[PDB]
């Protein structure tokens, strides 16, 4: 517990001070005594005590940026999936052992206190979590970086499983308050909606608007032991200052802008409220940017002092908004303003799936943001003039590249707007960034090849190793010291220990400890028992057809059927865990969750199977749960159809935490296998080239059904009601999709998947060799530190040099 | 400034500690430095520093009540008009001089900082402010007392005057946070709405309800230098824990219950939302009461340990709610439960005006609170059985006394419910309590004479003398010491100084200082100039026909016309100030405000008048403004039609602060004149007997018009458009009401009022004799301390003995 050296020192005066301040907060802040005080009160007492340690560095860091005047990095995102903050703050400030000792002396278990904290679940999954890892890495790399987003009152819904179905409940994360944020009502700014354009004497003027106020809440973002504390600023919607009762109640309408995170992360829903959220962040943020620029030492120097990073197209309105401010308010000529805008803005693309692309109807933009639509049209005209000059007579190219899409509903393609208005465009993994240049944005790449870049995603080894897996962090540090924590490529040193008996022992010991603890978690919180002597086979990620939880389902049923066919034949015991939230309006994803639980209903109660195979659906998968289950995982399921997962980041988390990966050559899986050597990955299935070949001739699921007896059995089980005896036709939609409308070719990878899984089991039967392959994975996970990713953004896009230098 | 002894000591270590903690809060709490810190930041730094001094006493006081186990007093009100808290806290903790010195040493003006604080304007006027004074007095008298109400997100609207008209804006009092309250989300309770009654095995059961959560916020209530800190608990509406987006947005509906204070304090608006607010407070509060009772040592002892005071009929649902809990949940027999309920509950009545009485349609109660309606009917049946037994054959009495009113819309008379369910019923001034027994509740008085009491209202001499008028507080203390501050009857000692040259000098000096300061306030905040050498003639109170701002208007115009008729004739210069908010839906009150400003538009710009007469409308009259204008007042206008103002409390504030009173024999005016001697009051107009005689024969305004040339002139000025030349018919509604539909007989008191005002001017011409009469008023204001009022409630209704004893 305290023996772990990576968790810092418990200095005698530090422990004494922490105890004093803990008690001070319990009294003055919480207004409690030890008589009535609950564990929650004790959590808050510790939270306030720890938060106090950020203040000096937070003030000094921001003062330092004012004095040193570096280029400022503005990271705009509609999602920040931050998780809990208590442990992270302690780790980054080297206070973990000290607080652990302080709380122990007060008769309290700090780990019990940590479990009281709610996730800041202000994101859906990978994209939101990437933003969070990026904030962490930017602070650790000493960048003058500012995360900007919306302070949703309700984050991603809490998932309940009831009767085997997902139920959504409001994530009331602010119920007991947020001790980490600092409300800044004094820095509230006006955001304008609707209205009309007057073109007059000085030029265009946006008038008759409805105002929604944006109140900032600032949250400290500590770097790893470098005394740097950056800021995440999240905007909250407030009704403007100036019958009666109804008028006061109607203030809720404006304030609804920041009420709730949209949970659909796979399908573009052209909801006006989402458009308002996006403009809300953009308008308020850019006001801050402009104000700060003016208070630093004429807009020629703007791109030298400002970088705006667009996390997907969600904040794409930053482009016309910056143009609007520069042209209409600052009175710059269009050409100069555009030069400035392009040099300021860069765009990160996160998916190739067409249904996810933001394409706003022009009528909606005209009504809500009339001036922005005007500006977008002018941008388009000038951009297409450039295309026409570069490719004279290529009319189809003009049509393909246009920001305006011409159908029954005329729309603005926000990706096209982003490319046009950005000096850099990046994908999030090598395979993804390459397909961007090759197909998706081929025309844009040909126009401006220098624009297109790759920035392979990463994860922070603070949250995703030191916090969640201190036991693994410790055994690593015992061999190679602590430098790896902010220099993850040093993990390659561990390759020298592939034959080290002590290290093999310790890697395996740590995994088993994590497995026991997670088993203890499921027993404590859900009264669910799992076999500790089973392979922990884990697929955790949002529920999507492309991620192919359905393929996992087919395999699980295969394992079940094989046991039933040959009950005497030994098989490696497995606990198959699948978790993740479905978008509320995504019927198939909700059916998939029900299928997982239904498979469990049969498998988990078959006396012939017993503890040889168990299938569990992990309820309410979220950042805090990922921190628990990933360190306990033996097998990481990364089984998206080749070409569909832009990068993935869960994959990296598993690799860092001592799990072996079964996966397709998709997203960052490709680079993970390259880093480790393919011999150390369970790679299976179609490559992108194979998927394309199938698309060329037409995907016929019937062929696979007709040729694979074991698949046929499963589909007939699903259709006949074997997994839903009380409602035989329950899974008809799943069967129909698989047989006739499967965009993701589940059947096409079935045989290779099952055979690959056989090899997983074969290796697990050899504990020594399993662990040696694990060492080969952990040792080569260094590339997937978000420090590496951010250093690349800094040097290749932002034009700033990262620094691990400690502030005084 | 600091020289004022009543403001305490500036101890060297105390000043040092305050400065240290001020700086500590600026750093750790506000996350600011002296470079970016605003006056608002400095206010908050001081607020947190001062608030820290309450914590120990707050915890110890509540612990003391647990140990000593006294009878608990629960004061239920839909209104708490608290005002600002910073100065009050400092005064009650003897920290004012210390903080003044501390802030001075830091280079800050504490008075400038105090002006930053928003009023907690969670009330309309007198009733809400009475609750606030009561909380203060109960703490000062060492009572285990608990104020319970609703934490409105928006209090009484901020009043803007635009084009001479009232405009309403949301009172966003929580914009920058409330440093005084402590959120207690852990003690959140469920409140139930709608649903239906099941009568089953154990009995009745309220089922299928919609739940709204009640989250308590606790605010410290410091007693005057007795180390007692009581609690005001205000409930905030929260949506219960368990398409999707719309469902999250719809949480606003439940949360609207605590959104805004209903601003109509003169007309019963049977709004369902108001009914929900009333039940919301009642249900949550009574849950607290029951829980606390059970955690103290079977319901026979309930009335020995619990008193519930109903501030008017607004929390009247406490009666059927307590019955519901006792019968349905605690399983007591009806008779015993009723015995307990009556002994627990007492009712304070605040008006005789019929349109203000709460009479809820039975259909509305059946839908929202079906079980309560059932209980009300049973209460009524049993109560009327008692009436029938006491007055056999008196069928009309039964009809008159029934809780059920039988018209086209069947209604429950909430006053009748209160009388039936309470062991004590009190009016708020001797005249008012007497009319209750004589007419309004005559039948109830005859049934149970012992039930009916008087508790003449009062005001706290902390807020209303020591805080708002330290200069007057000081000159008093110089002669008689500081005991009077919590023993106001000691002011009678000042009668010994009616011929004391030094005291006459000082009383007059203090008044002039206050007048200069208020003149400075109007110049600073509104660029409005007032004549400092003029009589400050002030009518501040909510705008109602019964309060007769219109009568004041007639007098002002009379003064103007008299000047114009005889420009060479000296008149005592006057600044006539009228301020107060009109209920948004009260057309006549809004017209009256416009008339006041319109009169000013003419008078204030007539070169013949100049500074001899000025009429100003004081914008946004509220507690903080009352604290400024009342100490500056020379003449207090208390001119309600006899029988219409139940008590008044503004009257008392003026008397305490060195103003002479012009008023009718109405409400507490009668007792104020009795205390001081009528020779020291400007009493005029019809008594209640005269109003009744007019009602008997019929009020004909035409007679007064026909007989009074000067009145005729004014009405013709109003009708012809003299005060609205651009819209001649603007005031037609006012004229029509005065001439034909005046319930309050403005014309009937016109002649006596004008003649009484002549005598006011005559005395003001004699500064010595004015000041001597002032001394006679201040010296006899002691009865009107809310300490006296609360001591009476304690001894005569609650059965507890007050104590000025200091806690350790
Ligand atoms: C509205 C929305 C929300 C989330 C997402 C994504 C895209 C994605 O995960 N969530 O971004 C991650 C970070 O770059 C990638 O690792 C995932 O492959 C990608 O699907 C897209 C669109
Ligand atoms: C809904 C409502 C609100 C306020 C009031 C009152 C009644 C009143 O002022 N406001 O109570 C004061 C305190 O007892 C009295 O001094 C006033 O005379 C009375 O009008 C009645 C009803």
């Amino acid at each position: 517990r305290k023996q772990i050296s990576v968790r810092g020192l418990a200095g005698v005066e530090n422990v004494t001070e922490l105890k004093k301040n803990f008690n001070r907060h319990l009294h003055f802040t919480l207004v409690k005594d030890r008589n009535v005080a609950t564990p929650r009160d004790y959590y808050f007492a510790l939270a306030h005590t720890v938060r106090d340690h950020l203040v000096g560095r937070w003030i000094r860091t921001q003062q330092h940026y004012y004095e040193k005047d570096p280029k400022r990095i503005y990271y705009l995102s509609l999602e920040f999936y931050m998780g809990r903050t208590l442990q992270n703050t302690m780790v980054n400030l080297a206070l973990e052992n000290a607080c652990d000792e302080a709380t122990y002396q007060l008769g309290l278990d700090m780990e019990e206190l940590e479990e009281i904290e709610e996730d800041a679940g202000l994101g859906n999954g990978g994209l939101g979590r990437l933003a969070a890892c990026f904030l962490d890495s930017m602070a650790t790399l000493g960048l003058a970086a500012y995360g900007y987003g919306i302070r949703y009152e309700f984050g991603i819904f809490n998932q309940k499983i009831c009767g085997g179905w997902q139920m959504e409940e409001a994530d009331d994360w602010l119920r007991y308050g947020n001790p980490w944020e600092k409300a800044r009502p004094e820095f509230t700014l006006p955001v304008h909606f609707y209205g009309r354009v007057e073109h007059t004497s000085q030029g265009a003027k946006w008038v008759d608007t409805q105002v929604v106020l944006a109140m900032p809440y600032d949250t400290p973002v500590p770097g790893y032991r470098n005394n740097v504390v950056n800021t995440m600023r999240l905007w909250s919607a407030k009704a403007p200052n100036d019958g009666y009762i109804q008028a006061v109640l109607d203030r809720n309408l404006a304030e609804n802008i920041s009420r709730v995170l949209y949970p659909n992360d796979n399908f573009f829903e052209g909801k006006e409220l989402r458009l308002k959220q996006e403009y809300f962040v953009v308008a308020a943020t850019l006001q801050d940017i402009i104000r700060r620029f003016k208070s630093s030492k004429n807009f020629d120097a703007f791109p030298d002092k400002v970088a705006i990073q667009l996390n997907d197209t969600h904040p794409s309105l930053a482009i016309p908004e910056l143009m609007r401010v520069l042209v209409d308010l600052e009175r710059l000529d269009w050409d100069k303003a555009w030069e400035v805008t392009v040099k300021t803005c860069a765009y990160t693309n996160h998916t190739v799936l067409p249904e996810a692309l933001e394409r706003w109807p022009v009528h909606l933009l005209e009504t809500l943001l009339p001036r922005h639509l005007q500006i977008i049209y002018e941008i388009n005209q000038r951009f297409l003039n450039r295309v026409a000059a570069a490719f004279p007579g290529d009319v189809d190219r003009l049509r393909r590249m246009s920001l305006v899409e011409e159908g029954a509903v005329k729309r603005i393609n926000m990706a096209h707007l982003c490319i046009a208005g950005s000096h850099a465009v990046n994908g999030v993994a090598r395979i993804h960034s390459e397909i961007l240049k090759k197909t998706i944005f081929k025309d844009f790449y040909e126009l401006e090849p220098h624009k297109f870049q790759n920035k392979t995603n990463g994860i922070t080894p603070r949250r995703w190793l030191v916090l969640c897996n201190p036991g693994l962090a410790e055994i690593i540090a015992e061999r190679i010291g602590e430098e790896y924590i902010s220099d993850l490529d040093q993990l390659r040193k561990l390759l020298s220990y592939v034959d080290d008996e002590a290290f093999i022992r310790d890697v395996a010991k740590v995994k088993q400890e994590n497995k026991l603890k997670f088993a203890a978690y499921l027993e404590r919180e859900y009264k669910v028992h799992i076999n500790p002597n089973s392979l922990f086979d884990v697929q955790v990620k949002r529920i999507h057809e492309y991620k192919r939880q359905l393929l996992n389902c087919l395999h699980v049923i295969t394992l079940y059927n094989r046991i039933k066919k040959e009950p005497n034949k030994f098989v490696v015991p497995r606990t198959v865990m699948i978790g993740g939230k479905a978008a509320p309006g995504y019927h198939m994803a909700k059916m998939i969750i029900k299928l997982i639980t239904a498979i469990g209903d049969v498998v988990n109660h078959d006396p012939v199977v017993g503890d040889r195979l168990r299938v569990i659906f992990l309820e309410n998968y979220r950042v805090s749960l990922a921190e628990k289950v990933i360190p306990a995982a033996d097998l990481s399921e990364q089984i998206s159809t080749a070409g569909t997962e832009a990068s993935g980041t869960g994959n990296m988390k598993f690799m860092l935490n001592g799990a072996l990966t079964i996966g397709t050559m998709d997203g960052a899986n490709v680079e993970m296998a390259e880093e480790a050597g393919e011999e150390n990955f369970f790679i299976f299935g179609m490559r992108v080239e194979d998927v394309d070949r199938l698309d060329q001739r037409g995907y016929n699921a019937q062929e696979y059904y007709d040729r694979i007896p074991e698949l046929r059995q499963i589909i007939e089980q699903l259709s006949s009601g074997f997994f839903s005896p009380k409602q035989p036709d329950l899974f008809k939609d799943i069967v129909n999709m698989l047989m006739h409308h499967d965009r993701f070719k589940v059947f096409a990878d079935y045989e290779e998947y099952v055979k690959c899984q056989e090899r997983v089991s074969a290796l697990y039967k050899n504990p020594r060799e399993w662990t040696r392959m694990v060492i080969r994975n952990i040792a080569t996970s260094g590339k997937f530190s978000s420090d590496r990713t951010i250093a690349q953004y800094a040097r290749e896009i932002w034009g700033v040099e990262p620094s691990r230098q400690r502030l005084p």
